[PDB]
This record gives C-alpha cells, structure tokens and sequence, in this order.
C-alpha cells in the first residue's frame, strides 16, 4: 500500500510560526519536511495550511492542501485530498514542528503497528511526573499512576478507518473532543498501540526546547 | 519561619542511582544538594535514604534520615524526624534528581505560595501534548484537552497542614494512591496553585536527559 503523511498547520486555540528558520537557516516546518522528503517509504506528503514563497518546497511528494479552523479540519481536509487513496493505505499525522523524531521510532511505529489488531499506533513517551488538571493556576484534579504517557507524532493508522473515524467524529460533533489523531479513533472504537519513542522527539513550543532543538543538532 | 528541604530517596516501585558522579564527578544527588545547601533561604535539608562513605556530606545543614518503603513513606519519615516544627514552617519537597531546577522558579514558588489561600504550590509544566492511559502497550483512555500540566518539584507547603495531610493519608491507607506531595494534600481537601517552571526542570530517570542534564551544564 501506499504511505501518506500529513502535516498539519495550527494555531489552536499573520506569519505562521512555522515559517521560522532556527538553525542553518532552516525553516522549523523545512526541517521536519525533510525526514519524510528525503525517505522512500514516505509516498507522499500533505501540507494543509500564499505557499509559493513559503518557498523551498514545491517538491515531487509535496502536495499542499487547505488547512482548517482546527487540526482535526486541517487532517480531515488533508484526507479528502489524497485522490486515488485505498482503505489500506497508510497515514502518519505529524506535527510540523517536531523535526527531532527519530528514524527507528517511525520505523518501529510503522511495523508493530502493521501487525496490531488495531492497525493504528501512536509514538508516545512515559509519564513518570504526576498529571495535574487545573483551573486559574489552582490545582483541581490529580491522576493516580501509572499507566500514563504523554502522545507523540507521528501518528499512525489505516486510511480507511482513520477516514471513518473523522467522518463519526465530524458528523457527531466531537471535533472540539479531538486532541490527537488517537482520539478520534478512540471515540470511533479503534484503540491505537503504544510505541516508545525517545523523551529527545519533542515539539518546538518554547524557545526552551528550541535550545534543546539546536543542541540536538 | 523555618524553610526544610525534604530529599527522599526512590526505587518505587545495592547502590542506587542517586551515587551516580554525572558530570564533573558529581553525584546526581549531590548536584542537587548543592542548589539547596549554598542557599540560605533554606534552613535544613532532610536527606533519606550507610550514608557515611555516601559521602560528599556531613554538612550542617544537612540531616540523614530512614528512607521507607515508598517515596511517600520517606517523605513522612523525614517530617516526623523535624524537631522543633513549627505549624507555619515551610517544607520544600524535592527529587533527588533534579539539579537542573532554576533559583528564579524556587523564589516563584515561594512567594505565590506565601499569599496564596492554600499556602501550598507546586512547579509545574503545561501539557500540550495529549494525555494517554495505555494496558499492554495500548491506549485504553485519552484525556480531553487543556487544563493539564505535569508536575515537577520542588512541592511546597506550610509543615502542619503538610503533617495533616500525611496523618490523614496514611491513617486512611490512601499512600499508594499518593504520588506527590500535592496529591497528597489534595485528598485532604487542600488544591496547592500551581507555578509554571521550565521545560528545562527535568528529573534524570534516562541516559537521554541525563544528555540533556549536561549540554543544559
């Protein structure tokens, strides 16, 4: 089957933090771009977002697309643009600022969840800290351990079934419910596997981790 | 008042990892030591855990006491080895593996929690990454979006509600619901405010933070 990757834009909730060149020059979102441009088990990659002049990529496995008022609409979008697109295909969400994901996480992503019975997986990191819920700075919820991690992308499920997950999760109304691409498929029955990947493959929100993105390297 | 650090020892749950000379042959728990004993904000520091040969210290501000069976247990230990407490004594409850937390968030925490109406405060970070819940490796539970942070020590509260509210664990058998300080507190009917630290405050559990733990330096 085919390999599909989406990459969303977001804002939720002038210039989209995105276009930001970090180090060497290289756009935060080019950075991430490259681990898929430049692997042949990626078919093609779907940017949903005046991209002409973003500028450097008006690449073979690049195919932009319209992004929406939330991430759950930018991936749906993305989905109801992949023409000629199978049940059995497959499709990695990732975000467009994790451009430290390692290559043996996606791979160990992409095969144990081939052999799931879920045929969905997420990458995920353990959570070890407590997980506090709160309201105006006062702590007002506490979870009790273990079995807690926080979830990573990519991403990864079937297109067909990721298809109808969006589309109960759409016509249902649970968009605003919609975190994560897992959740979507949670709410539709489709509980995704767990893979580890490392506490190094991070999401570049702070300049904090941006720091951490250049050390990196 | 009187300002107590209380370091607990944890394997929960030979030589435990807190003897581990990281960078500059300096034990992971003595580099942590260090933001506390060259600070005179705090008083005395209450380490639990043959301690003699440890050995970096047998320095005045610094206590020895009998770790227990979980951190909970260590951390009641050492509160009830505190003599002359005070009710509005303030104890800061903090990771043996943590020297990475920064001066400007212990003062933050302090302070706010000073004129707070529940005189207790945790660090914490925000959590923009979903929440999961996962049983052999598959996600069971999602959590929806936004109130949620991780929490990260230093934990701090005035001694006797502190006490209160480990009698009241403790005597309800309620401990191996107890994961931090503030769960703690929070079954006994009091919400600590939260104060946001860094991204950069991390406990050294990985060879991978520890990578993070020396480029941060």
């Amino acid at each position: 089957s085919n390999k599909y990757v989406i990459i969303p834009a977001a804002g939720i909730g002038d210039i989209p933090k995105q276009y930001y060149k970090l180090n060497n020059g290289k756009t935060i979102l080019d950075n991430t771009l490259v681990k898929f441009i430049d692997n042949p088990l990626f078919d093609k990659i779907f940017v949903a977002i005046f991209w002409n002049n973003s500028l450097y990529y008006n690449h073979d496995k690049i195919v932009v697309c319209n992004g929406g008022e939330t991430r759950f609409n930018s991936v749906y979008n993305a989905l109801n643009v992949i023409d000629e697109r199978k049940n059995d295909d497959w499709v990695f969400v990732h975000d467009a600022a994790r451009p430290c994901v390692s290559i043996d996480s996606i791979i160990d992503l992409y095969e144990q969840t081939k052999s799931s019975h879920s045929q969905a997986g997420i990458l995920a990191v353990r959570a070890y800290e407590t997980v506090k819920q709160v309201t105006k700075n006062i702590v007002v919820k506490t979870l009790a351990r273990d079995n807690i991690w926080l979830a990573q992308t990519p991403q990864l499920s079937r297109l067909g079934q990721l298809e109808k997950a969006f589309d109960f999760c759409y016509s249902n109304n649970l968009v605003a419910k919609v975190t994560d691409e897992a959740s979507a498929l949670e709410m539709f029955g489709i509980n995704p596997i767990v893979v580890e990947c490392s506490k190094k493959n991070i999401k570049i929100t702070t300049k904090d981790d941006l720091e951490y993105a250049n050390w990196q390297l």
